[PDB]
């Protein structure tokens, strides 16, 4: 109605001239709303429509990100934000669908992985735009205003991200003792880090029809650090076996490679307590709060 006008004419202010009939929206989180569209030469288009101000300076480490990537990766698509204003950031649709269900909808035609069936080449292409993605050059990274670890800066960032939530909630004794003596082992620890991708899922993975990975998106978590937080998705959803062959898969294409490689992500995947109580205070939320106390197996009632 109004709105769609409205979304054509600041569109016009940023030379994007859409086809009004195509128009669909999406989620308007605390941050922007989000608008579909074709522009007159028939290519699919991502709008935000921010819904607060500062959204520049709460982006900015989100487009050096996504610039980088653009630069330096050419196996795997990343969104490409050509028009980056406060009143309009819009990039051009990547290709291929996000893999898993698709929610918010009627019906319920399009469902989640099916793990007894998942096509080897999965595994195999999301070794190959992680490969991709983690070798890009952090020096470039450092110029920016990204975070980039050494090695010993992502082993004390968990250290002390651990003394925090166990200052804020408390710690059971059993899981305390098994975090320390992941910290504790040298042998555990990646003697390198790299430019990762920070949230990786399923929702976040791009795929053509034969589940090829073709493309990441939602960038807002991507850093220098260690490359393991962006193996987790892999073994919470496919078990040691989804984990194992995506290990695989990049060991072979060149990825960064040591000998407890696997059961360092384990134990990283068991220090998960760490991100819930963070979500716990940062929101402020009961439900999260109560979720925080039991995942940390804080005794409870
Ligand atoms: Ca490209
Ligand atoms: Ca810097
Ligand atoms: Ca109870």
């Amino acid at each position: 109605s109004k709105d769609i006008k409205q979304v054509i004419e600041i569109a016009k202010k940023h030379n994007l001239f859409l086809k009004e009939e195509t128009i669909q929206f999406n989620e308007s989180g605390l941050d922007f709303q989000a608008v579909f569209a074709q522009d007159n030469n028939g290519i699919d288009w991502v709008l935000r429509l921010p819904r607060r101000e500062d959204v520049m300076p709460r982006t900015k480490v989100e487009k050096q990100a996504l610039d980088l990537v653009n630069k330096y990766a050419i196996s795997f698509q990343a969104p490409n934000w050509i028009i980056y204003t406060e009143e309009l950031i819009a990039y051009k649709k990547l290709d291929g669908v996000p893999a898993g269900t698709i929610d918010h909808n009627i019906g319920n035609y399009i469902w989640e992985i099916d793990i007894n069936n998942v096509p080897e080449l999965f595994h195999k292409s999301l070794g190959r735009v992680l490969a991709e993605l983690h070798s890009i050059p952090s020096n470039k990274a450092a110029a920016l205003d990204l975070v980039v670890h050494t090695p010993e800066e992502a082993r004390m960032s968990m250290k002390q991200r651990m003394d925090a939530v166990r200052a804020k909630f408390g710690v059971g004794e059993n899981l305390w003792n098994r975090w320390q003596a992941w910290l504790n082992d040298d042998d555990m620890w990646p003697k390198k880090t790299g430019l990762i991708h920070g949230d990786v899922h399923a929702g976040h993975t791009m795929i053509d029809k034969d589940a090829n990975v073709t493309g990441l998106i939602d960038w807002t978590e991507a850093k220098v650090t260690d490359v393991s937080h962006d193996f987790i998705f892999n073994y919470r959803a496919f078990g040691e076996e989804g984990l194992e062959a995506l290990i695989l898969a990049y060991k072979e294409i060149g990825g960064y490679y040591w000998p407890k490689m696997k059961e360092h992500i384990i134990e990283l995947n068991a220090a998960y307590p760490v991100s819930i109580a963070e979500f716990a205070l940062v929101s402020g939320i009961e439900e999260y709060e109560q979720m925080a106390k039991e995942a940390l197996e804080v005794q409870g009632s």
